[PDB]
């Protein structure tokens, strides 16, 4: 497996411990008010997801542009990432739209060559097996980045080509080596050809598949995104589950790797409101919704280094989240620089920064932030 | 109560509906596994990447359903406000006149939660003339008998669209959906009329049967998610009576009843979604559970579906029988009994013992 190039932080994001080191992850379907620009503007790391302003710009490629550019005026430090998805042919890129029209061979079939999709029963796959779309993909994340307000790409869907029975399933045993085997040769050629970039991958994740969890998998970015972090599976607990994330999260930042960890509040925020009535406006100052966002922050906190950045979401769509233009109270308090690592005993972590105390229980799910 | 344009109906053996669609057409065994329930729904975005639009996928799913089982009904799904995607004439239609499109008094498009899918602005004349003008078309061609009327609640409890629009907007888009459900009901006469209406909410006293005038019968939805401060048992109770009152006044019953939750298996995103075991014990009980609050319910002309919902090609159940579908059910013999959260029923095959409080049933077929 690739190896990590020792660390450069020359075009790392800005990081500061004095307050929390924030990450914002988001698309709107029509362009960004000047308002949410500068709420923009304010995040040390941003990516622009998929499907970005293409109703007001006609597609994701002009309304990344144009975002990136507008982001960029208010305050150039801001690091802006484009994302893009190895393997799912999503819409509303002009230009894939145009390249899978051309050449419907572009896309992926199963053994008795059929075209196979994801559970909607409608988006499809590039067949990176091929060479003509490996290039074809390479050039557009190259292309995109190159441009003077997009600092890097934040690479999707890594764990869908490496978890063998995500592909097995639906194309065969050996087309899953061959688009694993292509996977690894077109992230060897980003690494390469962003090497003056940012590279940042969704790949970190507890996985019985992988014996490190995604650590193993690093070597091709400067970081990870962290997103199912606190959603068990293969029989696990809770508990067992946010131990095994907690640890890999702690080695790869320890490592200087660019940690950005997703936590959806959704849970906590939903009122049974909001499909065939008004959705009701949420308190957020309400006392168990910061319970809860203590909680998250804690876990992020017992695993944060340099470079490390937190997002609590209600999901990434910016006119469908309670949380869009807001920030807590936890994000304006006074955190200060690590005092040691986490100390862990059983469920229980606990960690001093200069200004901060945080205390954590992943059994009861319950925290304590301190500040001081 | 003119019953001549009713589905075919037996209790010789569970009553079922179907309610689908994919995005491709139905292979032949889909087609007769449709054919074989009495009432069907044909959902939107139908079959549409094979005949280039819903319009026509429904034409072609309808007239092969027919060619198999001439007596099964089978109805045309419509939106009454939401423009959703994949009908070829609303798209013209809406590229035509983007005034047909519901606009806020800053004459901003307001959107769905996907920030995407607008509305159909139903005060404007013109828009309810094409509206009804596509539903009634539809229906006279010959493989089509009714329609599935939704979003009346969206419609009907204010909040929705006076969030969006406005408390004037949201007055007159009230009154003119009530003129065009009158229109449709002299103009399917001869024809069925279902709507997703009957619903447990504070804003409605009768929980919806104060507009089932309008219809034929109701579909059932979010019938056992509770809301609004409500325990599930007591949400349920105010349900189940609903159902009872409009079933036991004739009037057509399609109750939907998820099994999602009791299917996910925690697998299917980034790896092989892992076979559900369809014979399983918890499985089975669970159906148990869903087909008997049906049962505390059902009277002539009710249908139940328990669905892993409603795109064939995404459902763990599609083309499946349970057990419990082929087993002897025979017409009741009595109406069910409530003690408590306990109800009780006896069938001519089968009794029935509900709890709601444990979210538990037992039956016992003979």
């Amino acid at each position: 497996l690739e190896q990590n190039q020792e660390i450069d932080y020359s075009n790392y994001p800005e990081f500061s411990w004095d307050t929390m080191p924030l990450y914002m992850h988001v698309r709107k379907n029509t362009a960004y008010t000047d308002e949410e620009i500068n709420y923009l503007a304010s995040f040390p790391l941003i990516t622009l997801e998929k499907s970005q302003a293409q109703n007001t710009y006609g597609s994701t490629e002009e309304g990344t542009l144009a975002t990136a550019s507008a982001i960029k005026l208010k305050n150039n430090k801001a690091k802006v990432l484009y994302y893009r998805n190895v393997v799912i042919n999503w819409g509303n890129y002009k230009n894939d739209d145009e390249f899978i029209s051309k050449n419907p061979s572009a896309l992926l079939k199963n053994q008795n060559n059929e075209l196979v999709y994801m559970p909607n029963g409608s988006t499809p796959f590039f067949d990176i097996t091929k060479s003509f779309v490996q290039e074809y993909w390479l050039k557009s994340v190259e292309d995109m980045v190159a441009t003077p307000n997009i600092d890097g790409t934040f690479i999707d869907a890594n764990i869908k080509v490496l978890v063998p029975s995500f592909f097995s399933s639906k194309v065969g045993v050996n087309k899953q080596a061959e688009i694993e085997n292509s996977y690894f040769s077109m992230m060897s050629r980003l690494k390469e050809s962003l090497s003056n970039n940012l590279i940042l991958a969704n790949i970190i994740r507890v996985r019985p598949e992988f014996e490190e969890n995604g650590l193993e998998y690093l070597g091709y970015f400067n970081g990870s995104y962290l997103e199912g972090f606190d959603s068990e599976a293969f029989g696990m607990s809770n508990a067992e589950y946010l131990v095994e994330g907690i640890e890999a999260t702690q080695k790869a930042a320890q490592s200087g790797k660019i940690i950005t960890m997703t936590l959806g509040l959704g849970e906590a925020i939903d009122n049974n409101t909001g499909i065939d009535d008004q959705r009701e406006d949420v308190d957020l100052n309400d006392e168990e919704l910061n319970k809860r966002v203590d909680y998250l922050l804690a876990i992020f906190l017992i695993c944060a280094e340099k470079y490390s950045y937190v997002y609590l979401h209600d999901g990434y769509l910016a006119t469908n989240s309670a949380v869009w233009l807001h920030q807590f109270d936890q994000y304006k308090k006074a955190l200060g620089a690590p005092l040691g690592k986490a100390i862990k005993n059983g469920y229980i972590y606990t960690r001093k920064f200069e200004n901060l105390d945080v205390w954590l229980n992943l059994e009861t799910q319950t925290a304590t932030l301190t500040w001081k």
